[PDB]
């Protein structure tokens, strides 16, 4: 038996949600979030309605995936879905979706952009980014977009990784256009954030991508003989050869005063060789988070089927598949 629904008109567009999500309030805006009360759990939510969701191959297939992906993370430092409805009776009619999770209360990018941190405060934010990010990294998830307005945190400080200038906390390795490169590529931009919560500034402001690049190697120095040996296009390997070779700066020089464990922390996340960069899982153990770390309670996710990546399918076909997981999808335990 379907809930019943009511419709209202929030700003610009229509909604049409369940009775039991109450005092819809837009919170901004891919498509647009709601602020709603859930009288079935007593919870603070966030609704969002996908804008266009099945409109092109791209959406469709976008749409797919943003279902699957929420649907499968299930830990305490990601994001998770709480529900995903559509109004439709039947796949015919089928044109709306809307994903509910938990309401958070901030980004980092607000906890930064009005005071500066302690280390203390640091370190905890820090290592719940590791946590959640060992987790999405041990499914063969690559987040690819970290930044401070990604990472939501409550009144409590904790932490959940979501998914709503980018090139700011961007790995070099995706400046130059590499097509290969790995899950390092977020231990990056966490070195990039973390910078940044110890310091109150950008790391790396750059206004284009070779700015950005400029700004990069400034701090890390050019790349050595050992890594230009593993850059496979011309171009690439004859624009960092063609620019002045820079020294490596000491990042005790740079990051003065910070603890120096979480001077060596960046050391080792801010490599430019992505292939010696720390990984998630090795950076809980580093010993920046001495008081939080448990090796125990640092979870891997279940295997995350993502073979429909590489498919070319019909609109209609990402369609029926979204509205597959839409009706399958079992809500997580209430206690
Ligand atoms: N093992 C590795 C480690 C780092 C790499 C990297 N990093 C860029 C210097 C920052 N770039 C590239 C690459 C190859 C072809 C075209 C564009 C980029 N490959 C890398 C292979
Ligand atoms: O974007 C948010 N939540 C959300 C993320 C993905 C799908 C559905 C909802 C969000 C917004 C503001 C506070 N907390 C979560």
């Amino acid at each position: 038996e379907r809930p019943t629904f009511y419709r209202q008109e929030l700003n610009k567009t229509i909604w049409e949600v369940p009775e039991r999500y109450q005092n819809l309030s837009p919170v901004g805006s891919y498509g647009s979030v709601c602020a709603a009360f859930d009288t079935k759990t007593g919870l603070r939510v966030a609704v969002k309605k996908l804008s266009r969701p099945f409109q092109s191959i791209i959406h469709a297939k976008r749409t797919y995936r943003e279902l699957r992906l929420l649907k499968h993370m299930k830990h305490e430092n990601v994001i998770g879905l709480l529900d995903v409805f559509t109004p439709a009776r039947s796949l015919e009619e089928f044109n709306d979706v809307y994903l509910v999770t938990h309401l958070m209360g901030a980004d980092l990018n607000n906890i930064v952009k009005c005071q500066k941190l302690t280390d203390d405060h640091v370190q905890f934010l820090i290592y719940q980014i590791l946590r959640g990010l060992k987790y999405i990294h041990s499914a063969d998830i690559i987040h690819r977009d970290l930044k401070p307005s990604n990472l939501a945190v409550n009144e409590d400080c904790e932490l959940k990784i979501l998914d709503f200038a980018t090139r700011w906390y961007r790995a070099p390795e995706i400046m130059l256009n590499w097509m290969h490169y790995n899950q390092t590529v977020d231990i990056w931009s966490v070195g990039c954030i973390m910078a940044e919560l110890l310091t109150g500034r950008t790391l790396f402001p750059g206004t284009d991508h070779i700015d950005q690049l400029k700004l990069i190697l400034r701090l890390v120095g050019t790349p050595g003989a050992e890594l230009l040996k593993k850059i496979s296009s011309e171009s690439a390997r004859n624009y960092i050869q063609s620019l002045t070779q820079m020294p490596k700066m000491n990042f005790a020089n740079v990051f003065i005063g910070a603890n120096p464990l979480a001077v060596d922390l960046l050391e080792k996340m801010l490599v430019l060789d992505s292939d010696k960069r720390i990984t998630a899982a090795q950076a809980l153990a580093h010993a920046y988070f001495a008081q939080y770390h448990d090796p125990d309670d640092e979870p891997v996710a279940d295997p995350y089927d993502q073979s429909f990546e590489s498919r070319d399918l019909l609109i209609d076909e990402w369609k029926s598949l979204t509205y597959d997981e839409v009706i399958s999808f079992v809500p997580p335990p209430l206690d």
